[PDB]
């Protein structure tokens, strides 16, 4: 079982210089990511997604979220986000734990 509490901890210091969790949160230099789980990917309002992200098409879900955040260029070749990747899988079941409940 994913830890939220630690999640929450690597989100701060790995996403929220470019993301916002909340309903009505900012758009930063990443989109808004309230929503995201159930989503297709490239779809918040008001954001300007590359066309990699856009055509990836996928639903996002805890297991496409995983590969992702593993290494984000390779999943999603093109893409804007300058995020190396999460090497750990419990860092990633941790903070996709904490992702799904933050962003609900
Ligand atoms: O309008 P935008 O801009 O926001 C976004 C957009 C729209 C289109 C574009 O050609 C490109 C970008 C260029 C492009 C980029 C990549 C990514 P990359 O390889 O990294 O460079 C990849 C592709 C691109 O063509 C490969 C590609 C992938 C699928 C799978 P899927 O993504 O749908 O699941 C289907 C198509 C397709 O060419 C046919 C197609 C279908 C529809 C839907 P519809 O029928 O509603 O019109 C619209 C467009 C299409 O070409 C038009
Ligand atoms: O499977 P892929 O391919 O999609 C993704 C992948 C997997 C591995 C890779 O070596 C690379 C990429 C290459 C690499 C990339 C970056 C990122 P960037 O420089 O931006 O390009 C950074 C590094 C790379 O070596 C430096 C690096 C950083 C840390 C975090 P930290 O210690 O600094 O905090 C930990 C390791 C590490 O080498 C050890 C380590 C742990 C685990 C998970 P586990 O231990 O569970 O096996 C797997 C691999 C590891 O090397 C294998
Ligand atoms: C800035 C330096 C970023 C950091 C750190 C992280 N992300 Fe990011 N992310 C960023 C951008 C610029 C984009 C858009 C990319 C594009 O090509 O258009 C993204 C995108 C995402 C997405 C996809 C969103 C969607 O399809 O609607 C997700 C799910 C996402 N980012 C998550 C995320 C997480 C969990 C991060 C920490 C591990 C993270 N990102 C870091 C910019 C940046
Ligand atoms: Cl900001």
């Amino acid at each position: 079982a994913g830890s939220a509490k630690k999640g929450a901890t690597l989100f701060k210091t790995r996403c929220l210089q470019c993301h916002t969790v909340e309903k009505g949160g900012p758009h930063k230099v990443g989109p808004n990511l309230h929503g995201i789980f159930g989503r297709h990917s490239g779809q918040a309002e008001g954001y300007s997604y590359t066309d990699a992200n856009i055509k990836k098409n996928v639903l996002w879900d805890e297991n496409n979220m995983s590969e992702y955040l593993t290494n984000p260029k390779k999943y999603i070749p093109g893409t804007k986000m300058a995020f190396g990747g999460l090497k750990k899988e419990k860092d990633r079941n941790d903070l996709i734990t904490y992702l799904k409940k933050a962003t609900e």
